[PDB]
């Protein structure tokens, strides 16, 4: 889209006469009071490009000190208000205005016409607005002389809100909403926030089916809060793009916030017996972004008829807080392990992982080892404040992270470690990494339209989490945060528009997310809810579950996670999974008496694939006799996992006897007993991958003949790095 400035005024385009059926509202292109064809033709025939009233309304500034009185090309239809006083009434009644060279006065200038007139009629295309000075010789009012509201200041939506409700021709207040009413002054009338818009190139219109096929964005927006989400730009300035487009584009949606969330990592880490940091110890170690949300979490399962689960932290942080885990030695660890203190260093990393963009920020970082502070970061270390894109670092990728020895705080020295927290590291518990941004600023426009600081990111930050959920997505090599809109049901005079975890997880990420035959996938990996670990809060639990149980009210359709209506404050953090298999993608071995079925993972020895009118799932074979599937892991099938961490392998089953699922790793083996279900159930088994201890097999061990068991959607996701 066009890059536009705020110059020109408002322009409102009524199919009534009364300023009651607003068609379109668009800035006004250069000396004229009319839009761009180009564009409004794309969005409604030209045959429907006429209209019976309309307003313009902004500011004015003379270009020159002075007495004037104004009037319009057509000047007996228009009344023209200034500064909230009537200046010009159907060619009468003219005021005298005094104007200082550069100071904008709020302006709105009405005409009606006595039948609808096409944009493309002669009249139409020569509407102009003319200064008359003392020696009545008589000047357009030019393109620098105008600017659009301030949308982002109150009096602006007082102005804006006033102007919707009432005209000045019959000065009468209407009694109820109409198509043209704009109670929260954010510029987009009330209906069309419920109902939907579409922006392009600044011109607006309500939504129709046949702007779909062209592609068009459908907006929605809570036509009683000129911010939905709480963030420093209004739903309008946020569909137009109207806003400093180093937010992500994803902010370009009323429906979604503009929030920074920076944090650091830790890379090239290191351990010395040594100040020196002589025989450095190297280590394969990993940032855990989502650590605290996903260690110890307690699984919730049988939810709902569906059966689904998740975990649930006690100590669910948001995407600031990361854990970086030692994971292994690289090289010979006997003098570290006589040693009586050790000396850390390593390459730290600055990520702003959530989607606003943020400037001249010097973040302060703890280092925290078992609730031991071992080091600050401090605005010390950021003489030069740093300014970080969403999705993106400092330094950026491909570049070298900055050496701890090498910043302010330190003082040219590496992190001393006491005894007990050097074989604390080792044993990989975590250092956690706390980050806060309170000096970071975000851009605005000003009443000139000029890019200027708005604030500081601290002073939005309260409105924008009252108003929206969090969303975390972790894949285990970035993480990303977004802020949806929430609504809270209990509150009906609460119009935010409802908004689902899937809806919001499409919306949030355009460019990762792709919905394929109904299911999500992020960068072409599963991220639909049969396939993800999802870990929340107590309250958020406590939300999912009373939607859940609903079967007659509100939440009544809502019987699977996704289709939870967000509310505010819920927290959710994604486990996207390492490996998976489905049924959707397994072939029998054994032509016409299968004996078993090759999927995505490996050969499932005793199983086979059947489909039920398109719904595959795996089976025990049922030879006459008992016996176990028995998932064959192929070379290459566990690649992904990491070397000494934990997982959750997780699948849905349904047999009419328990049996037990057991997880082959040696003596790192892990089993569960799974009792009956008459239906589909999620099972969620921990797993540990401890290295020269491969993941050999999944067996479904059966008690009992006869019997049937039934699985599908097998997929596994990490938790942590194992502790030694
Ligand atoms: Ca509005
Ligand atoms: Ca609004
Ligand atoms: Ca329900």
């Amino acid at each position: 889209q066009k890059e536009m400035d705020r110059k020109g005024l408002l322009g409102y385009y009524f199919k009534d006469k009364d300023f009651s059926n607003l068609t379109m509202f668009s800035p006004t292109r250069y000396n004229t009071l009319i839009y761009d064809q180009q564009t409004a033709n794309k969005l409604l025939d030209k045959k429907q490009q006429e209209y019976q009233s309309i307003r313009w309304i902004g500011l004015i500034q003379s270009n020159k000190t002075g007495d004037f009185t104004f009037e319009l090309s057509d000047d007996e239809c228009a009344i023209i208000e200034m500064d909230g006083k009537v200046i010009s009434n159907k060619g009468k009644e003219k005021q005298v205005v005094h104007l200082e060279k550069g100071k904008l006065v709020p302006i709105k200038i009405e005409y009606q016409l006595d039948e609808p007139l096409n944009i493309d009629d002669e009249k139409f295309k020569g509407f102009k607005l003319l200064k008359v000075d003392n020696q009545k010789q008589l000047h357009q009012v030019q393109q620098d002389e105008l600017r659009n509201p301030e949308f982002n200041k109150k009096e602006s939506q007082e102005f804006l809100a006033k102007a919707s409700k009432i005209n000045l021709f019959t000065k009468k207040i209407k009694r109820d909403i109409d198509e043209g009413t704009d109670t929260d002054g954010d510029s987009i009338p009330d209906m069309w926030e419920e109902n939907g818009y579409t922006i392009q190139n600044r011109i607006a219109v309500k939504w129709n089916d046949s702007l779909a096929s062209k592609g068009y964005t459908k907006f929605v927006s809570n036509p009683l809060d000129s911010h939905t989400v709480g963030d420093p730009y209004t739903d309008y300035e946020k569909a137009s793009r109207d806003l400093d487009l180093s937010n992500a584009k994803e902010t370009f949606n009323p429906l979604v916030a503009a929030f920074p969330s920076v944090n650091v990592s830790m890379e090239k880490v290191i351990l010395s017996p040594n100040k020196n940091l002589s025989n450095s110890v190297e280590s394969h170690s990993s940032t855990n972004w989502s650590y605290t949300n996903t260690e110890g979490a307690s699984v919730e399962a049988g939810i709902g008829p569906k059966g689904f689960s998740f975990g649930v932290s006690a100590n669910y942080q948001h995407s600031e807080t990361v854990a970086q885990e030692w994971g292994a030695s690289i090289g010979d660890t006997t003098q570290l392990n006589t040693a009586s203190a050790g000396y850390l260093n390593a390459n730290v990393r600055y990520n702003n992982v959530g989607t606003g963009a943020i400037y001249d920020v010097k973040p302060t970082t703890s280092f925290v080892l078992e609730k031991n502070t071992i080091a600050t970061i401090t605005a010390k270390s950021n003489s030069t404040a740093l300014s970080i894109s969403p999705g993106e670092s400092y330094p950026k990728k491909g570049q070298n992270g900055i050496a701890i020895t090498s910043m302010d705080d330190f003082n040219s020295h590496p992190i001393t470690l006491n005894k007990k927290q050097l074989d604390q590291v080792l044993t990989n518990n975590p250092i956690m990494l706390e980050t806060d941004q309170t000096d970071g600023i975000y851009k605005i426009k000003d009443t000139h339209g000029n890019i200027v600081t708005g604030g500081t990111w601290n002073g939005v930050t309260q409105q924008i989490k009252a108003k929206t959920a969090s969303i975390i997505v972790d894949d285990g090599k970035q993480v990303a945060e977004k802020r949806v809109a929430a609504k809270d049901y209990a509150y009906p005079e609460d119009k935010t528009p409802s908004l689902t975890l899937k809806d919001a997880l499409k919306l949030s990420f355009p460019e990762e997310i792709k919905e394929t035959d109904g299911l999500l996938y992020y960068n072409n990996k599963p991220i639909y809810e049969s396939s993800v670990m999802t870990y929340l809060d107590g309250n958020t639990a406590k939300e999912v579950k009373k939607q859940i149980n609903d079967k007659t009210g509100e939440f009544k359709d809502v019987q699977h996670l996704y289709a939870v209506k967000l509310t505010p404050k819920m927290n959710f953090t994604i486990k996207v999974p390492v490996a998976y298999d489905t049924a959707k993608q397994a072939v029998n071995l054994g032509g016409d008496n299968p004996w078993g079925a090759k999927g995505l993972l490996g050969t499932w020895v005793n199983a086979m694939v059947v489909d039920n009118s398109g719904d595959k799932a795996y089976k025990r074979v049922e030879p006459g006799y008992l016996l176990s599937p028995t998932l064959e892991f192929s070379e290459g099938s566990l690649d992904n996992l990491k070397k000494n961490y934990s997982f959750y392998v997780s699948m849905y089953v349904k047999s009419d006897k328990p049996f037990t699922l057991r997880i082959n790793a040696g003596p790192y083996s892990t089993k569960r007993t799974i009792e009956a279900s008459n239906d589909f159930k999620r099972v969620d088994i921990p797993a540990f991958y401890i290295e020269g201890f491969p993941i050999d097999t999944i067996r479904l061990e059966g008690s009992d003949y006869p019997s049937a068991i039934w699985w599908k959607d097998v997929s596994i996701t990490e938790v942590s790095a194992v502790k030694k």
